[PDB]
């Protein structure tokens, strides 16, 4: 059967607020069975036509033939992680096989971005890898780079319970950070760039930080506005880091994860 | 002879305020003679540039070193006074070689900057002054984080005469604005600098102005990548590849604007010390 | 219908003689039609199971359900574009896709690898963009990257009519021109770049060379094994470029190409 | 006083054979003294290192600038000599830098490295001696090209002792032995230093070799990237981590081995010349 596979993202990394996102090794995938009368999606949200994916597949082809399907995500939802962002790019997958409108990626991610608000975890769960991005006044402008090689530790607690203006001073040093951040990934100094990444000028964060860093983490941030928390590290960490962030007693899962070089991909198996 | 040579700088690169610079080839070179009573500079520069203890050069350099024997030196400079081409900057940048040179300080190129960032309040000049190339810098109270890059690029230079003579901002337009530094670094470090041009011809944060849209045209027209303001200007740099820089030249003189139009490359080496003949 | 889509590439780059190769916006394409007795291609080359595609894609899986099938190829063939690799990694895509093998991209250069000998065409095929390459002994090593933005002009000429050792010296300057070369490009360096691709220790050529160089490409050389030269320059040259070599009354196509950013693609249209 | 330091260098990385070196942090110091009637130059390094005009640092001076004045000289050197560690190479480059200064050469970064390399007839120890950090080289009769790259990591040196005492290659060896090195650049420039490690300890083209096998298997079983002969050795460096540096080495002063288990950086800088108290 007809699959779709779509990665978790993080968005912000710290001072890149709105503007960084970086595709992760966790999925959100589906499988399409046959067609039928009317939408239904077997899983473990919505289980009909109310579906994100499904409202969004009939956004842009309004007459899809409805069908059946099977959804399995390990991508917590409102954690950070991009699940809302990846079930939207499913759902532009889902129209563009169905109803056969061999859309570009660029396009996949100008539609992405405009029901989104905002390009950061879009873009980056479409093209994969590590994509930096802009919106001014009508149109996206974003450049895909290759993220350096590096391990990634997931602090996903449990899901949360619940400025106008800036000085220009602060705002000039918030947007520089951010550039020697962005320089420092693309010299693959992830010393310095973890230490940008930690400076984001725009809850157990300084206790994660304080134990990462100490054995030599590049740096510990939240992944988009939270609050699940991202340590980026030396490979060979990966796993002490895992296990030091587990005795810390806080009620949470802690994963392994890569940076995930592809974007959606629609596949049979 | 002891010699100390300082090149140009074109500073705020786009919408990287405070942050994106880039060295460029005009210099500052100071030509350092014998210990005496009191600090002289020969020069023909013109302006209110001083000969004495009160010029840039020298007030930084006692800054570091006021214990300093004097000297006289010889100075040349086609880097213009106050037209946005890090004309201070590398003043700055030369006093502080010449104190490090001789009262041996030993300083890195590190603290160099950290020294020249402070003296000018930011970074953007006087970083690329001192590591050469493309800088993007951050002066984050207390410290200087820096990253030194390649540049693709030729530049063309209008540099008029000498000039005659905010506050907050929405949190939403420092975001965008900070964006499109982000885009405009990461599309160099694609090689695409018509993208990396458009993101660097938006502002967001003089006297040649009302030809900039003029002078666009033109030189876009031909395949040139943007045309800007150099740091607070008032002089217009436009950037194009290099395969295009003498014909860009030649065309740009065609628009008989009241500036000098110069050929400039980017400058690869910072600031240097060095003996010559 | 499903679609496969599949790019030309150029092998070598001069001193990276089976080592790097490129992908290139000139692209093989199959429409897949319905189930049948027998395999058919409907084309402008083998129409039937004979072909490399079918041949290859039988390879994977022997127990394929024929099927008829529309074939549009912009490759010359043997003209050192990587017809061959494209058919090859095409046959890969229809066999992963019809049995449903949900091959890893890893896999499919693997596989590819082995049927042509050589990973050089055919890993950038399947990956995208650039490849970075060695076979050692039983395994494929590569990597990838983003080539430089810049512009091709593929002088396509008409197909051709037709050492054992080398002195240590000679071999070690040839592999250190390879070395540079890369580290040039990686540096956006596309001056040092070229100028060492035209250094390839390891007919036409010379003019094409003296034309464009004076005008300010970065190089000329051999796609491949040729005959096809291929040149590369800013991207404000490409018109121009392309009107100067066409000059040459040479009996030749002369083309506007770019990298292909994305390998060997599966959708409908 | 004038001081000339130049760093030590590991070449010949993986198959990167007489193309790519790296700077480390152990230096060669020179420190000029006053004009004299002949050349002295001061030091306890041992061995047959000479201390007046037949000194390498003195006859490649006098080989670029023969009409120099004599100095006195006092040298600094923890790069052992004939160690695998670009000893020689550093003392060539210091005399280079010598000449430059004393007779006031100007010499451009690029004319010294070609300099250098047509004196050891290799670019890959000199040019990371005068350009820093990591340099991938071609000297291709006539001229060096080269560029210089950020190498990612800490190296753990076995230094031994100083030892006591291929004509042709079929051409398919010969590509796949370039086709490594390739990869091995590319890794690294994906910060892929597990794969670069593993392209780098194939050869292709002394003491410690017989516990090369039992180095690898202790520090890699760790997370290190590599260990390799340091150009023609006798050296061992082992590649890791920086974090797994202090760690690797006390880990590694367990095997008992006949060296001096040493903890080195990438050196960033090239050869300087400054002053200094």
């Amino acid at each position: 059967s007809l699959r779709i596979r779509v990665p978790a993202t993080t968005a912000n990394l710290g001072p890149g607020f709105d503007s960084c996102g970086l595709a992760l090794t966790l999925y959100l995938t589906l499988d399409i069975g046959a067609e039928a009368d009317s939408w239904y999606i077997e899983h473990n949200i919505p289980h009909d036509e109310t579906n994100v994916i499904i409202e969004t597949a009939l956004n842009l082809a309004p007459n899809l033939t409805p069908h059946h399907l099977v959804m399995t995500c390990d991508i917590p939802p409102a954690r950070g992680l991009g699940s809302s962002s990846a079930a939207v790019v499913a759902g532009i997958e889902l129209a563009n096989t169905l109803a056969e409108l061999n859309l570009s990626k660029e396009e996949k991610v100008r539609i992405a971005a405009e029901i989104e608000g905002h390009p950061d975890n879009v873009a980056p769960a479409v093209l994969g890898n590590w994509v930096v991005g802009a919106k001014l006044d009508g149109e996206d402008f974003y450049v895909r780079h290759l993220f350096p090689d590096c391990a990634l530790i997931a602090f996903i607690p449990k899901a949360e319970l619940l400025p106008d203006t800036l000085p220009f001073k602060e705002a000039v040093q918030a947007s520089s950070i951010a550039n020697v951040m962005i320089a420092a990934i693309l010299r693959n100094d992830m010393t310095l760039a973890g230490e940008m990444m930690e400076r984001d000028l725009w809850p157990h964060l300084a206790q994660i930080r304080d134990v990462a860093k100490n054995q030599g983490a590049y740096a510990a941030c939240l992944s988009g506005a939270g609050p699940t928390v991202l340590v980026f590290a030396p490979r060979n960490l990966a796993n002490k880091l895992q296990t030091s962030l587990q005795t810390l007693e806080i009620d949470a899962d802690v994963l392994l994860l890569d940076v995930e070089g592809s974007g959606a991909e629609v596949f049979r198996e």
